[PDB]
C-alpha cells in the first residue's frame, strides 16, 4: 500500500487539502492507517469556516486528541491508547447522529456527543487538511507543535464524489 | 473487601452523599473498583452548585460517560471499554491542572482538558452522591437512567480530611 509521509520537513503547512461540496456530501467518515514515533503534531485538521467552525485530531503525549469548535461545542479531549509505538494503526472518525465518534484498531475510544447539527444542513463547503492546520497552532483552543513526523496510507476522505478539488503546497512524499 | 450495592431497588435516588470543604482538600482524585452487567446508570456524580456547576460519571452502552457543565466547559463525552461484563474494574477520576483525568484499569483511557479551575478557589462545598443524581435526570444535557445494578468497593473519595458529612437516605446493602 502507498503510504506518504504527513509533514515535508519543517511541517508548518499541511501536505494537502481537499475541499467538499456539503450539499453533496452522502458519507460522512474517514478512515486511514497511521505509523509513527512522534508523540505530538497534526494528523487533520477540518473546517467550514477557520473563525469558527472547525476541528482538529491529533496526537499528544502519543494518543489521540480532538479540539472542537463550533456552535454546539468547544473542547480539547484527549483519549485512546498511545499510537507513537511505531506500528500501523486503523484510525476512523465519524458522524453518528449528533456525535462524533473516533475509533482505534477497531474499538470505539472516544464519542463526543451533542457536538453537532446535520453538515448538509446548517458552511456549504468543508475542507480537510493532512499534516497540517488552516490556521496559525497559536490559534488552537490548546496549542501543540503541528509536525508529526509519521506515515499515512489506506486513508478515504468523507465522500469522493463531493470533492471539490484537492491541492498540495509542495509534493506527496512516499515513506519507500 | 466490602462491597456495596450501587442501587436500592428502584434507583431514583443515590445510595450515600458525601459533603467536603473544598479550602481543605489536599487531594482531588478519586477512586474504587465497580462490577456490573447493567449497561447504562450513573456511578456518581458532584456539584458544588447542582444549577450550574455539576459533573456525571456513568456508563452508557456499557462504556463510562461524563457529562460537566461548568463556567468553562459543558460536555458530553464516552470513552473507554465496556466495563458491563461483569469483572470487577479499577476506576479513577483525577484533576491534572486543569484537566480531568480518568483511567481505567490503570490506563488513562480519557482526559478532558481546559475545563476546570482551582477548586479549593473560586463553591466552598463539594456533594459526592453514590448511584445517583442529586437532581432530576431530565436535566443532565444528556438524559440516562441513573439505575445502575452494580457493585461498588474499595472506593475513596476525594480529601476524608476534608468530608464535612456523609449521609444515605437508606441503609448500604452488601454484595454478599
Ligand atoms: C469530524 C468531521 C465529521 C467526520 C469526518 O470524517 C471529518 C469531519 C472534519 C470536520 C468536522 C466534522 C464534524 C463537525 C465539525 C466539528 C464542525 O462542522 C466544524 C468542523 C467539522
Ligand atoms: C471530577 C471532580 C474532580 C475529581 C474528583 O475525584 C471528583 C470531582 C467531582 C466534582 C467535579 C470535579 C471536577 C470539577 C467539576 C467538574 C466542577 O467544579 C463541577 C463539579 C466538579
Ligand atoms: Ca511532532
Ligand atoms: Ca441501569
Ligand atoms: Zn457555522
Ligand atoms: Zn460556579
Amino acid at each position: 500500500p502507498p503510504a506518504v509521509h504527513l509533514s515535508n520537513g519543517p511541517g508548518q503547512e499541511p501536505i494537502a487539502v481537499m475541499t467538499f461540496d456539503l450539499t453533496k456530501i452522502t458519507k460522512t467518515s474517514s478512515s486511514f492507517e497511521v505509523r509513527t514515533w512522534d508523540p505530538e503534531g497534526v494528523i487533520f485538521y477540518g473546517d467550514t469556516n477557520p473563525k469558527d467552525d472547525w476541528f482538529m485530531l491529533g496526537l499528544r503525549d502519543g494518543r489521540p486528541e480532538i479540539q472542537l469548535h463550533n456552535h454546539w461545542a468547544q473542547l480539547t479531549v484527549g483519549a485512546g491508547p498511545r499510537l507513537d509505538d511505531g506500528r500501523w494503526h486503523q484510525v476512523e472518525v465519524k458522524m453518528e447522529g449528533d456525535s462524533v465518534l473516533l475509533e482505534v484498531d477497531g474499538e470505539e475510544v472516544l464519542r463526543l456527543r451533542q457536538v453537532s447539527g446535520p453538515l448538509t444542513s446548517k458552511h456549504p463547503i468543508m475542507r480537510i487538511a493532512l499534516g497540517g492546520l488552516l490556521f496559525p497552532a497559536s490559534n488552537l483552543r490548546l496549542p501543540l507543535v503541528p509536525a508529526l513526523d509519521g506515515c499515512l496510507r489506506r486513508d478515504s476522505w468523507l465522500d469522493k464524489q463531493a470533492e471539490i478539488s484537492a491541492s498540495a503546497p509542495t509534493s506527496l512524499r512516499s515513506c519507500d
